[PDB]
């Protein structure tokens, strides 16, 4: 991988591995998920952000500051089948009091054309406290630098689907998987539930006949609380729509806090 | 990655990624695994063989015929570190009619040392049936143009770790891990548990305490069933010592066993 000639985005190729593949025999949206995280920490290396998903400097590191994703939004026209190249190019921006964006585009390596799409909405908060706080000016102008000035999105649609408001589910689901916990393979170098383990969680709950019968071409996930290495989280489900559309909920076992949720569109095979 | 200059082996090199690492920033056990069974795949698409898992000729699909890992054992003396580069060398041998083996090296692309080692014995039986079933000669002699004539081995010595029996856990387990089940991710594109989940389920009775103050050294596995996508799964382990443990998997309610292994922790 590599920063590009302006030195305001960063590309890497992959090449998809047999463990990686769904079903399908192409790549599972866990492992594209994967994949945007893993380009996204090589970024942050390439220009001396820290590597531990948190993307931190050393002022906020002495401040207990860290960034958090409040939203991942994924649309993919085309999953890369095994041992496809997958080339995938990501930047970030500013967005003011709202918080900061990271967006992604993923292309097949050997056609040049755009496989997918995703963008990504962080909040600034106190690791300990879990408070969010704002990003202050010499905090922010030392990452400024490293993105481009000018609007770039990768949804630059004005009312497009990744800025939709997600309502919560209510009981009774129409679908659920119960008793979800992490594993150590579930969790990073800090011991926190990686995020796209949430991912796999949301879409326990989506019917086997669904998955063998459509394809996952849009998934939104808001992220409201993290899972514990100790919790145990329930996946629910209700159907809201030759395309189907779900409504998702991920919430604590025993009392039922919210941890996500999230929406899904697939698409008849 | 390449076959090498004799044809014999397969080499492959990988550079950790920031997901694949644990606490201590190397490379997770279950990395490692994950790998050797991608080197695997590749050197079985090179010459021609099923790229699924199960490496088989058209004769034996046509026969519902599959190989299948009944031990798995690797022994690592140095986790690759995030960002560096592991090369991976494999090759396999036939044992007669014991079945078969996978052997692999692991090297630290930089500076040539070996920094781990595995083996694994594999069988031959029918997919549906799952009855075990010798390997014909018409078979075995397609597989062997491609295996070095002479024995190759990653364990050599007579009577090493690799090939020691594995008793069974006597209840009550001194720790347990139970209501385990696998999600889609754990699954292959023939929707089977991965070989891997198990590592990660034995794995997840061994207290955080040892995880913290230990690096696994070895991990000998033996598979004896399949746990299926609705299954569930308890992970019992009892301290046998350096640490060293005895596990056991079963089936939560019946209690049925579908695997057995030991593992070597050493002090950091
Ligand atoms: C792993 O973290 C990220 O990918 N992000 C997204 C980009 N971020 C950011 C912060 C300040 C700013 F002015 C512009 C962008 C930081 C968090
Ligand atoms: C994924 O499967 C493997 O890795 N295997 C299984 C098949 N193998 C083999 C080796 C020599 C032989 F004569 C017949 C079969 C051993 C390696």
């Amino acid at each position: 991988g590599s920063l590009t000639e302006d030195g305001l985005s960063y590309k890497e190729k992959f090449v998809v591995r047999s463990y990686e593949v769904g079903s399908n025999k192409t790549a599972t949206v866990e492992t594209i998920a994967n994949l945007l995280q893993e380009v996204g920490c090589n970024h942050a290396q390439s220009v001396g952000f820290s590597t531990d998903g948190f993307a931190t400097t050393t002022t906020m590191r002495k401040l207990h500051l860290i960034w958090v994703t409040a939203r991942m939004h994924i649309e993919i026209y085309k999953y890369p089948a095994w041992g496809d190249v997958v080339e995938i190019e990501t930047w970030c921006q500013s967005e003011g009091r709202i918080g900061t964006r990271r967006d992604w585009i993923l292309k097949d390596s050997v056609t040049g054309e755009v496989t997918g799409r995703a963008t990504s909405k962080w909040v600034m908060m106190n690791q300990d406290t879990r408070r969010l706080q704002k990003v202050s000016d010499d905090v922010r102008d030392e990452y400024l630098v490293f993105c481009p000035q000018e609007p770039r999105l990768a949804f630059p649609e004005e009312n497009n689907r990744s800025l939709k408001k997600i309502p919560k589910l209510e009981d009774p689901a129409q679908y659920s998987m119960i008793g979800l916990k992490p594993r150590r393979a579930d969790l990073d170098m800090n011991q926190h539930v990686n995020n796209v383990t949430y991912i796999g969680w949301v879409l326990e709950s989506i019917p086997q006949e669904i998955v063998d019968t459509h394809e996952l071409q849009v998934i939104t996930l808001d992220y409201r609380r993290e899972c514990q290495q100790d919790d145990v989280v329930d996946s629910l489900t209700t159907t809201t729509s030759n395309d189907s559309q779900f409504l998702h909920l991920l919430r604590l076992s025993g009392d039922g806090q919210e941890i996500n949720r999230g929406t899904t569109l697939w698409r008849k095979k």
